């Protein structure tokens, strides 16, 4: 069936615990891959050591710039971007999954676990997955974040991988 992932997150060097994705492979495959793998690492980069960089409290948690660390990098594992999958997955409500862009097929790395139901991206971000585990997890970060989304506290994917 469809991967299952994690993310083990700390604030400030102590550890709040684990999220678990589900990754909507049947949906969006190529999608669901990148992320897969760079959970893993297995390509020789990936989420691990990476950071929540822009959050939002009552919209968004967003992470993935593992090489810029503040929204202006990341890299898939087909290349530097990669193209829209579909936007057949919307943003229902809290615990959506979805790919962070600059703008259409911009996909690179860096995602997004929403706290809220996003509507207005529908169409404009590809949703890939949903949070199966840790929104109390989700919550802690999310009250780390600012207006500007500028984190309070210093939120790191410590590991990640996949369960199954």
């Amino acid at each position: 069936g469809n991967p299952l992932v994690y993310l083990d997150v700390d604030a400030n060097g102590k550890p709040l615990g684990r999220v678990v994705l589900e990754l909507k492979a049947d949906v969006v495959p190529k999608t669901a891959e990148n992320f897969r793998a760079l959970c893993t690492g297995e390509k020789g980069f990936g989420y691990k050591g990476s950071t929540f960089h822009r959050v939002i409290p009552s919209f968004m948690c967003q992470a993935g710039d593992f090489t810029n660390h503040n929204g202006t990098g990341g890299k898939s594992i087909y290349g530097s971007r990669f193209p829209d999958e579909n936007f057949t997955l919307k943003h229902v409500g809290p615990g959506v999954l979805s790919m962070a862009n600059a703008g259409p097929n911009t996909n690179g790395s860096q995602f997004f676990i929403c706290t809220i139901k996003t509507d207005w991206l529908d169409g404009k971000h590809v949703v890939f997955g949903h949070v199966i585990e840790g929104m109390d997890v989700v919550k802690k970060i999310e009250s780390f974040g600012s207006k500007s989304g500028r984190t309070s506290k210093k939120i790191v994917i410590t590991d990640c991988g996949q369960l199954s």
